[PDB]
């Protein structure tokens, strides 16, 4: 319900506890974590109409035009009018020039006091070829919001180029209203209950995972990394979705179990802590908004090699269900409460992350950009697509070489198929089968 | 003379005003400016002997073992012992893996209160090939100190490889003794005089150059950049030296004049502010130390197109001669005095830098060295020409900000510079405009 008026300051969210400037690193830089999205537009493009489409898209969503102010010991979010935003134009010749311009564009600092958290550039190569550049800092909005952003941009441009009136569904509630609703629902009791549950669940947990690396762990993390591509065919993904249904779980649980089985071949521990970002949209009005609804949970999973993968999958389902009940407490609070002094050589409470994002005339070709960053030792971000299962494995170059991570992705691809074919075997047998 | 005892606190020298923790940037990080020196050691290397040679350097050179501790609103240098230093050994298979390892290791932080201010990695590739990574923060030692460091490393390694003992010339003084002398060798008057000279010399100057760029200038500098190669034949260098000695100047003056003439084709200002780093080692004792002895001086040149090149050469001689007499006050102090509020769009007090690196001065089973190209993709200035003298001619690169320039424009600028040098060689008394239009015969790139 609307509980926000003009000139009123709203608090933050549980998922807004790690935007980009609440996780500052001294040796890395404030803007090392910016998110840049670039597209190539093909065909006769009404450039002014496309700029107006971006203007209207910014004016439609209030997260793209919200500021952050320091009120004593805490911060508040304020909504600004779309006045001031403008799409910048530049004539660029060649692909290498575009790449160099993008590399120069991404690390430009964003400020908490910025009126707009977005930077839009249209690069004019030819009268028929253009490049659209979208840049934001970390913690602004997630992949769901990105798909909504792109779809609404395309619709509004199509409705505005040929002099028509744009027609898009009205957004029922604002993000600030959602934060206000969560504040009054989650004040002091459920927070304490979830914190106690995570304290008891994550008890007697090692501070770090004894994962074997190619290079010695430095006394301080550099957070420089790369990524390698992982691809799963559509038939294997369909078979995974089928085998997940028979066990009463979802595809995310099966894929997380596969990731846990992958990591047991490089560690001697029996308990693996795998972080995982999960969507928290507990209302019908939130499936359409643009914003950050993602929170991080640690999956404490027993990885004894002698247990059959069915038992592992059931244990993973139970752990996810128990964590899905306690997904409201921010991960930063858990880290600061359970690790008072973080060792600068590794990431707190887990060193491996798994992510699964749900499935989402001019021609559009996305421009891949490698940020060259790694917040964890490993990070799996996989996507659901009509032609299969596509994603990347983000690794740290302090500890790992490229070849080992590529082999890890390949054996993960083999492991998914081996799980599909023979789910009745144990983890040791599964890894032995996937060794070849 | 040595006036320092063990475990005694010492003040900071003038060239130490720019190490890393007094020139931090919020969005760049603490370790964006780390100087990674990497080179390939080819042939049979005694890896443990090489590590012992680096340790002997750390023991010999107290700068590589000095800590920096805050005492109030300043910093002091305390010379720790040689205990603690060790060489990290890693096994790397592949040059792309080496490049990724270098990119990851370079931004690893250094602490002001560390016991040793260098990281040495002997990346093992094959039994007869190695990569020696000497990563240090900015301001630890400079190019001349880099040459001294490399020569002493070679001497120590050649002494320790076989069953011999180290035999190196004894160092009469230490950098702490140099700092004590430098703080003694003024009565609060030299700083005032040099500050007054530099504030009077740069007065009535634009806060930024009106140079033409391919792209519009962003609100904040991204500090990303690239470079293009500059190459000059040996004969052209010899003729340039002949012209310089005929006119009563040096090679640096002629190259700076040529650089200023090149920049006139891309601007409408009648004056140019060009920054340049210079060596300050005013003692025979300091000529073989390891340390930081570089200050940055800015050269102001008039580039009106109706004047002959000889007038520009004379003006360059005058300004360079006057600059070397006032090369003690740090450039950071000049920036603080003359620039109250810096603009994040451009570098302060100058956006073009010209650098002339001083020149650097046989067993069957010796080792070969190949300096790995360390292009960090950083740019502190809009344009940065860095050249050095070699027996094969003149070598260097032209560093440009990627926020403003495409590669083709800077490549055309480099070609125009190399053509203008030859035009100057073959035409002594031409005019600036005539030289520019003669050097423009590049066929539009």
């Amino acid at each position: 319900v609307p509980v926000t008026g003009p000139g009123e300051e709203s608090p933050l969210s549980c998922q807004q506890s790690e935007l980009w400037f609440l996780n500052q690193r001294a040796h890395l830089g404030s803007s090392y974590d910016n998110v840049q999205m670039a597209y190539r537009v093909i065909g006769p493009l009404d450039r002014q109409a496309y700029a107006r489409a971006f203007e209207g898209l910014v004016a439609r969503h209030a997260v793209l035009r919200t500021s952050y102010l320091r009120r004593g010991d805490t911060y508040v979010q304020k909504v600004n009018d779309t006045t001031g935003f403008a799409v910048a134009f530049e004539d660029v010749t060649g692909d290498s020039a575009v790449t160099e311009f993008l590399r120069a564009e991404r690390p430009r600092p964003f400020d908490p006091a910025d009126r707009h958290m977005l930077r839009v550039h249209i690069l004019t190569l030819t009268p028929y070829e253009h490049v659209a550049v979208v840049t934001r800092p970390w913690g602004i909005f997630d992949g769901w919001s990105t798909g909504v952003f792109i779809a609404e941009l395309n619709a509004l441009y199509q409705a505005l180029s040929r002099g028509d009136e744009p027609s898009l569904p009205e957004l029922p509630v604002q993000y600030a209203d959602f934060a206000h609703w969560q504040r009054r629902t989650f004040d002091a009791d459920a927070r304490a209950r979830q914190q106690a549950y995570w304290r008891a669940q994550l008890a007697d947990l090692p501070s770090c995972t004894a994962l074997r690396t190619d290079y010695r762990r430095p006394e301080a993390k550099s957070y420089q990394g790369s990524s390698v591509e992982v691809n799963v065919p559509a038939a294997v993904l369909d078979q995974l979705k089928r085998v997940s249904k028979e066990r009463g779980g979802t595809l995310y649980m099966t894929l997380l179990s596969a990731f846990a089985t992958l990591l047991g071949a490089h560690t001697d521990d029996r308990e693996l802590a795998i972080g995982s970002p999960v969507t928290n949209r507990p209302r019908p009005e939130l499936e359409r908004l643009v914003g950050y609804f993602i929170n991080v949970l640690v999956m404490r999973l027993d990885v004894r090699p002698e247990q059959a993968f069915d038992d592992l999958l059931a244990q993973a389902q139970r752990v996810t269900a128990a964590a899905h009940e306690h997904k409201e407490v921010p991960f930063a609070d858990l880290v600061r409460d359970l690790v008072p002094e973080p060792d600068p050589a590794y990431s707190p409470l887990f060193q491996v992350m798994f992510n699964l994002v749900p499935a989402v005339a001019l021609g559009f070709v996305p421009l891949p950009t490698d940020s060259g960053t790694a917040k964890f030792d490993l990070n799996l971000v996989v996507r659901e697509t009509p032609d299969g299962l596509r994603g990347y494995l983000e690794y740290s170059t302090d500890l790992y070489a490229r070849s080992t991570v590529r082999s890890m992705a390949a054996t993960y691809e083999r492991l998914l198929l081996k799980i599909v074919t023979q789910p009745g075997a144990s983890l040791a047998r599964l890894r032995e089968a996937a060794a070849d």
